[PDB]
């Protein structure tokens, strides 16, 4: 129910014109070897794999489960130059170049418009980012330092988060763009905060009055970058420490859940408490890590593949010693 998938993008014009090199060798449908080290995941999409196949294998059943009242979460790790934007968003007005989010929204609205009036559907969306362990509402710039509470049951929720009713795919995309335009930015074109978007598909059969409320979280994870040449000058050293700790707490939670542990360390970070309701209960979670096959980004791809490995851990090693 918990899967880590790796998506490689095709090289760019500039990458081939400047003589970049292919460093990824694919074996099976789940192993990619770089330099000499192999990395095995639940699925390794090669560059020749279409966007529709990536969606069908990573997000389709999550959408179907949310449409049945269940919860699901999808993460995205990787720099913008590794193809994360192409994988998750892509060319919107291209039915073949569409990313995961447009296909999610299209499926949700098509399903809703397939049903009859006996079901009353209401789609609500939220959008907030976690920057330096501060929850900032992206649909309301006056709301910063939001708090996490527990309602009746010990189910964490972000108090006061903005919830908007959406009624068309274009409205959802407008909401996403508006939320992206309200991030921190600070001192480029990088990911220095976790962006959590919510699609709350609620429904009610009007005679039974039995309500279902599925939550689908689309998370844009902050990326651990290489050590910058300039150190204690601005906020980059604080972003580094926060990104490291939050990605580790997320790794411990995904690993614990994947191993069926009863001691899931939810309370170690904000994001794993906000997502505690959608990660437990055997809800499907997919972590898409996006990588570049070019040698100019060999360092980044090593970091991205390691993070995908630390989401479910390994177990190995063996040396001989004398006496």
């Amino acid at each position: 129910n918990i899967k880590v998938m790796c998506r490689f993008r095709p090289l760019n014009e500039s990458e081939v014109n400047r003589g970049d090199k292919y460093i990824a060798k694919f074996q099976g449908e789940d192993t990619v070897v770089i330099a000499s080290k192999p990395y095995a995941f639940d699925r390794v999409f090669q560059s020749s794999t279409s966007q529709e196949q990536v969606y069908n294998d990573a997000a389709k059943k999550i959408v179907k489960d949310v449409l049945e009242g269940y919860n699901g979460t999808i993460f995205a790790y990787g720099q913008t130059s590794s193809g994360k934007t192409h994988t998750m968003e892509g060319k919107l007005h291209d039915p073949e170049g569409m990313g995961i989010i447009p296909r999610i929204v299209q499926d949700i609205f098509n399903y809703i418009y397939s049903m009859d009036e006996n079901l009353e559907f209401h789609i609500k969306v939220s959008y907030f980012e976690i920057y330096l362990d501060k929850i900032r509402d992206l649909l309301d710039v006056s709301k910063t330092n939001l708090s996490v509470h527990e309602d009746k049951n010990r189910v964490p929720y972000v108090k006061g988060a903005t919830e908007r009713f959406v009624s068309s795919p274009d409205e959802v995309m407008d909401t996403i763009d508006e939320g992206k335009s309200n991030r921190h930015v600070a001192v480029e074109h990088s990911s220095r905060s976790h962006s959590i978007f919510l699609i709350n598909v609620k429904q009610e059969n009007t005679q039974t009055e039995q309500k279902l409320s599925g939550k689908l979280y689309l998370v844009d994870l902050a990326v651990s970058e290489k050590v910058s040449k300039t150190g204690a000058e601005g906020a980059v050293l604080d972003e580094a420490k926060n990104i490291n700790k939050s990605l580790s707490a997320l790794g411990n939670v995904i690993s614990a859940l994947a191993e069926g542990s009863t001691y899931v360390p939810y309370r170690d970070s904000k994001m794993t408490r906000i997502l505690q309701d959608s990660l437990g209960g055997n809800a499907r979670t997919t972590i898409v890590i996006c990588c570049s096959p070019s040698s100019y980004n060999e360092s980044e791809t090593k970091s991205t593949l390691l993070f995908g490995q630390r989401a479910k851990t390994i177990k190995n090693t063996v040396s001989v010693n004398v006496e």
